[PDB]
């Protein structure tokens, strides 16, 4: 399998697992469509068990991608509009700065200031409401983006309620059944459980916890195989014979927002390829990624541009995911890890590799 995937791949990647400390790693790359894999490591140190192509990792934030195409899956089916008020699908949501803030701005983080995480006091429904209702808005709708698991979690959460299917049964029979990803899970099986890798934080073996809006902002699991084939899936997605999913994946990489250099699409984010190294790579560290930035209103949003790098870095407490992939070359990767490793160490390593391909 040819030598010079072979070659970049392991001369980028195992000095970064030497580096960063990482117990278990598995890589896919794809080139010209078809994916090619690496593993190396361990899944569980103390039962001896070795990162396979059937390992499950915890996607962390990625699962952010998944929400965007399931959302952008609904707007397909006539279900939702990004336009409407969120308080179309939460009446209980009376609070008067709720007034204009539509489910676009849920899906971009770009609502006013909803925060990072959802406070861990929130645990039931009545909770929940109470959190929103109180919440208060350090800007105006749609004038600066703040990254948040609050602002999509709502979204993913309010974009199913017309179907009346639960939030894991829409993402189970919309998107991962229709593209056989057969081995990706809000809530891992038991019959998988011997395939959970642990997450590592501080040496220990950890698993993401339950939160509230949890499977909506970073819920999922999955396989290097099946990540594998959620790139060719956003790679390619005319080749996807379920049609409102097909233009689900276009919706979500859709250009709604500009700051600096970086657009933000549902769930996923894109910038113009050829990129500037520097800048993705600077641009990850969440000393930036995570801080309040104004944004540029795309009046009306520009659909997917083939020529981008398309990403989303993503983790928990024991993981660190990073997938990102150029259209116009049909070139891509994804790199999953038991261990929360930095963001930058992260994109600088998918930048050689995928540079060196291209
Ligand atoms: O172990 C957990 O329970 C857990 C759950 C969700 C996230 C994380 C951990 C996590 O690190 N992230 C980040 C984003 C993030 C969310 C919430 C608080 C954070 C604090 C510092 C850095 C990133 C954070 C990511 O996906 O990159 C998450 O979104």
């Amino acid at each position: 399998a040819p030598q010079q995937i072979n070659d970049i791949v392991h001369r980028t990647i195992t000095p970064l697992i030497e580096q960063q400390k990482i117990p278990g790693m598995a890589v896919a790359v794809i080139y010209q469509g078809k994916p090619y894999y690496f593993t190396w490591g361990y899944a569980d140190i103390a039962k001896k068990q070795p990162v396979t192509q059937q390992t499950l990792f915890e996607l962390g934030s990625v699962s952010k991608t998944f929400t965007g195409v399931l959302g952008g899956d609904a707007i397909a089916r006539g279900e939702i509009k990004l336009s409407d008020p969120t308080t179309k699908y939460w009446p209980e949501l009376t609070a008067k700065q709720w007034n204009g803030i539509t489910l676009l701005h849920l899906a971009t983080y770009t609502a006013g200031g909803l925060p990072l995480q959802v406070p861990d006091e929130v645990k039931s429904s009545s909770d929940l409401l109470r959190f929103y209702q109180n919440w208060q808005p350090a800007w105006a709708p749609g004038t600066q983006r703040l990254y948040a698991n609050s602002s999509i979690g709502l979204f993913g959460a309010l974009a199913v309620k017309p179907s009346g299917l639960s939030f894991e049964q829409a993402m189970q029979t919309r998107v991962f059944q229709p593209l056989k990803l057969n081995h990706t899970w809000i809530n891992v099986p038991p019959a998988e459980e011997k395939n959970y890798a642990w997450g590592y934080r501080e040496g220990k073996a950890v698993h993401v916890s339950p939160g509230a809006l949890d499977a909506e902002a970073y819920g999922v699991k999955s396989t290097i195989e099946d990540m594998a084939r959620w790139v060719q899936s956003n790679l390619k997605p005319l080749d996807i014979n379920e049609k409102t999913l097909q233009q689900g994946i276009q919706l979500a990489q859709s250009r709604y927002w500009q700051t600096g250099d970086m657009y933000q699409g549902l769930g996923w984010e894109m910038l113009d390829w050829p990129v500037n190294p520097d800048s993705i790579i600077n641009g990850s560290d969440n000393k930036i990624a995570l801080a309040a930035r104004p944004v540029k209103a795309i009046t009306p949003p520009t659909p997917a541009v083939r020529a981008s790098w398309v990403h989303k870095t993503g983790a928990t407490g024991g993981f660190g995911s990073y997938v990102a992939f150029i259209p116009e070359k049909e070139l891509g990767i994804v790199m999953l890890a038991n261990k929360n490793y930095p963001n930058p160490a992260r994109v600088d390593a998918a930048w050689q590799i995928l540079n060196a391909l291209q």
